[PDB]
């Protein structure tokens, strides 16, 4: 039920935008398309094609006021780089209602044997994402879960940085790791080292995550640092250590993922800048699909 007064009283408006019909909405519950945590992804039609997913997975929702106000933040995020929000629909758990991202999560897009991006095609798909992030940046939006896994792709190969808001969970569990002191489960090996000895996200280290995603998207997909496990990273980090330049990566492209590996914050690039370097990197290639 929406109780429009436990709202703030200037997002009361914004509730008809957000919330989709029932009478408009066709899910189909015979074919999973993605499984999170919290819940499974189905097939939808809205006729446009979508992706409809529960979050029955939980045995509680939360305050269904912050639930609103929270589609209500999301759905007014627009940017060819971002995932929207189509709406949010009510059953007699609600489901969340997000495009339909025909090509999936980036890094298995990578790993797949029967597509054959270039190194130009890989570096665009960087800046895509980078383009992504300068604008939830610029709406001081930290993701928090910023990685290859967490990127999809539509039917024109466009990458939309998702898994956040309303769409936010685990589609990979292997690389999220239980904190011992506070429980949290933790994208380590995606995390600054600030964030691994605080468990303060901002954006700076989404910038970190971002060199990581880079470094992904180079090895057309392998798993980040194989060799440690789980918080050891922070030692292996302290050793004076990065990951190491892939093969077919340029050595300014490596020379970005070592400044988003800064040691102080502070001095990482912000998105805009990491933008404009990788534009400039792109730019000097031939060949693509
Ligand atoms: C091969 O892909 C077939 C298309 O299936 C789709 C098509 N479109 C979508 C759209 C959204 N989602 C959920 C809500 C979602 N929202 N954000 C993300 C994300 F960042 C990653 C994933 C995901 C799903 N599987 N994996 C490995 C990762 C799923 N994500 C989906 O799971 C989803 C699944």
């Amino acid at each position: 039920h929406i109780d429009l007064s436990a709202l703030n009283p200037e997002l009361v408006q914004a509730v008809q935008h957000v919330v989709i019909g029932p009478s408009s909405l066709i899910v189909h519950f015979n074919e999973v398309i993605g499984r999170g945590h919290f819940g499974c992804v189905y097939h939808g039609t809205l006729k446009i094609h979508c992706a409809v997913k529960s979050l029955n997975r939980i045995t509680d929702i939360g305050e269904v006021s912050q639930f609103l106000t929270e589609g209500i933040i999301m759905k007014d995020f627009s940017h060819p780089n971002v995932l929207s929000l189509l709406g949010i629909c009510l059953r007699s758990s609600p489901l969340v209602v997000l495009p339909y991202m025909k090509h999936g999560d980036l890094r298995n897009f990578i790993r797949n044997e029967t597509h054959n991006p270039t190194v130009k095609d890989l570096i665009g798909f960087g800046l895509q994402v980078a383009k992504g992030m300068k604008y939830l940046a610029s709406k001081k939006f930290v993701h928090r879960d910023l990685a290859a896994r967490n990127c999809m792709l539509d039917e024109k190969f466009t990458v939309k940085v998702a898994d956040f808001g309303l769409a936010r969970d685990m589609y990979d569990k292997e690389y999220y790791s239980v904190h011992n002191k506070t429980g949290a489960k933790l994208p380590v090996k995606w995390m600054a080292l600030e964030s691994l000895q605080t468990q303060k996200f901002t954006t700076k280290s989404d910038v970190w995550s971002f060199g990581v995603l880079l470094w992904e998207l180079m090895t057309r997909g392998a798993p980040p640092y194989p060799d440690v496990n789980t918080f050891d990273i922070t030692v292996y980090l302290l050793q004076g250590r990065r990951l190491l330049q892939p093969e077919y990566c340029p050595d300014p492209l490596y020379e970005v993922m070592l400044k988003c590996w800064h040691p102080k914050a502070e001095m990482r690039p912000s998105f805009s800048e990491l933008v404009s370097r990788i534009s400039a990197i792109f730019s000097t290639f031939i060949g693509e699909h």
